[PDB]
C-alpha cells in the first residue's frame, strides 16, 4: 500500500468539535511511515463535487467506488468513539485495501489526562512508551 | 519542573515483559519535550548501588528520598496495567494499558497524570499506524 486515501472521520460521541482538525493531524504520522497521502483539499473537493460533505455518507461508500475515482490503495477509516472531560478521547481506525475491500490493519486508542493539568508533552512520552512496548511485544 | 527522574515502571500485568525496555522509551519524548532527564542506565546502576531493583519498592520510596538522591524536581512514575493478547480463532487483539503521574518531588504533589490503553489486531501488527492513530487522538486531547 503506497498511498492512503483518509476519508472524514466518524464522530460517535456527543460533542460536536470530536474530530475537528484530526483528518489533518493525520497527515505528518502518515507521510513519516512512508505512505503517499492524498491532499486533503481535493479531496474535499472531490466528496463535495459528488454531492457528498457527510462523513456517515462517505464511509458507506464502497471502498472500490473510492479506488475508481483517486486511485489511491487504501482508504482509512477512523471513529472517535470518546470525546468529553479529565479529559478522555477514545478513536478506532481501519486501513482496508481499496481494491478488494479486505482490511489492512486494525487498531484503537483510549487516552485519558487529568483537566487539572494538560499537557500533551507528557502525554505523548507516555502513548509513545505505550506504542514501543506494542512494537517490541510477540509481533 | 525541569529535571524528571523516571523510575523503572510497575508492572501490573500477568506478562513479565511488560515493562521490558520501557524506562528508555521515556527518553527521546521526554528530551523532545523541553525535560531534561538521566539515562535508563545510569538510574537503574543507582538504584543497583542504592540497594534497590524491584520496581515495587522503588515507587514506595519517599519522593523526597529520591531529590536527596537525584536532585532532581520531579519524578514520573508510571505502570502498566494491561499487557498481553486475547487469542480468538480468527484473530488475536493486543492490548497495552498504562497510567502515569508527575509529581513534585520536594513536596510529592502531583503535577501531572494520565493514561493510554491501545489495542491493535495481531494478524497485521504496524507501528507506523498505530503511531499515527494515538498521535492523532493526542492532538484531539491537545485542542480542546
Amino acid at each position: 500500500p503506497a498511498s492512503i486515501l483518509v476519508v472524514p472521520p466518524l464522530n460517535e460521541s456527543p460533542d460536536v468539535n470530536g474530530t475537528w482538525g484530526m483528518l489533518a493531524s493525520t497527515a505528518a504520522p502518515l507521510s513519516e511511515a512512508g505512505y503517499y497521502v492524498f491532499p486533503a483539499a481535493v479531496v474535499e473537493e472531490t466528496f463535495k463535487q459528488n454531492g457528498m460533505t457527510n462523513a456517515a455518507d462517505i464511509h458507506a461508500v464502497r471502498p472500490e467506488k473510492l479506488h475508481q475515482i483517486f486511485g489511491n490503495d487504501a482508504v482509512l477509516y477512523i471513529t472517535v468513539t470518546e470525546y468529553g472531560t479529565v479529559t478522555t478521547v477514545s478513536a478506532k481506525a481501519r486501513l482496508v485495501d481499496s481494491r478488494n475491500g479486505k482490511e489492512l490493519w486494525s487498531g484503537s486508542a483510549s487516552i485519558r489526562e487529568g483537566s487539572n493539568n494538560s499537557n500533551s508533552g507528557l502525554l505523548g512520552m507516555l502513548v509513545s512508551a505505550v506504542v514501543n512496548q506494542i512494537a517490541n511485544s510477540l509481533t
